[PDB]
């Protein structure tokens, strides 16, 4: 366990980072206090909800559809019968809400328990209804479910090293749709952003969680901001993560 200083890459934004190589057990941590603090996963939960949907047969492949009903949304890409791959990349809320609401709560509780997914608290299934967004809410979006960045890394490692009961076929679908292009062919990066605002504490929850493969070595990582500036989003924290990867993990 090495404490490290990645502040240069955060460019003034408050946050922390954790990278873990489970082969040679090297855990690199920037802002240990924050890395151990549980927060809403926001859209990073789509990593797990995709696997839940595959395991329960709600969806079956990166092509699978959820039966778009014509509802109007501001994001143009949400207004179509999009595939799993496109819903994941567009972070399409209605698709993932419809997917999870086809799964019984006890099945979800038991999967989160098995994964040790933070507090595993799905008690507020419908999410943070006081924000007015109605059915565009759920337990994973600034609601009852909370997970620390370290726990995110621990969960990703267990999934992608083959240490859960999820089917290998389903893990590979997830890997496929999580892959990102960082304009460096010598590292494979996979991840998912998340964005929320913690109304209680007046701070963002901005995430980028995933893994890095570079010649035999694999690093599981979570980068997290808790800045008070509402302009700090998941996508911005993903840029910070990419800078860290290129600087220190190339
Ligand atoms: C998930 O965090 N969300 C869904 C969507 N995409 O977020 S992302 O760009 O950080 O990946 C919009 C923000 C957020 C939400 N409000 O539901």
């Amino acid at each position: 366990v090495n404490i490290v200083d990645y502040s240069d890459c955060f460019e003034g934004i408050s946050g922390g980072a954790i990278f873990c190589n489970t082969k040679n057990k090297e855990y690199n941590i920037y802002n240990k206090e924050l890395i151990e603090t549980r927060r809403s996963p926001c859209s990073t939960f789509k990593i797990v909800s995709t696997l839940i949907g595959l395991e329960k047969g709600v969806i079956n492949s990166k092509e699978s559809v959820m039966g778009y009903d014509g509802t109007d949304y501001p994001n143009k890409n949400w207004n179509k019968n999009l595939s799993l791959e496109e819903a994941f990349k567009e972070s399409c809320v209605w698709y993932y809400k419809k997917l999870i609401n086809k799964v019984d709560a006890k099945s979800v509780q038991n999967i989160l328990d098995d994964l040790k997914y933070g507090n595993c608290d799905i008690s507020e299934w419908e999410g943070d209804l006081k924000n007015g967004k109605g059915h565009l809410n759920g337990f994973w979006l600034e609601s009852s479910l909370q997970i620390s960045p370290k726990e995110q890394v621990q969960t990703m490692a267990k999934i992608f090293e083959g240490d859960t009961n999820f089917k290998k076929e389903h893990i590979n679908i997830l890997r496929d749709i999580m892959a990102i292009d960082v304009n460096d062919a010598n590292i494979n990066v996979y991840g998912k952003t998340g964005t929320g605002f913690d109304e209680k504490n007046k701070r963002v929850d901005a995430w980028f969680v995933g893994m890095l493969e570079r010649e035999g070595d694999t690093y599981y990582f979570a980068i997290k901001s808790d800045d008070s500036n509402k302009e700090i989003t998941g996508p911005k924290v993903k840029e910070i993560a990419i800078n860290i990867i290129k600087k220190y993990y190339s």
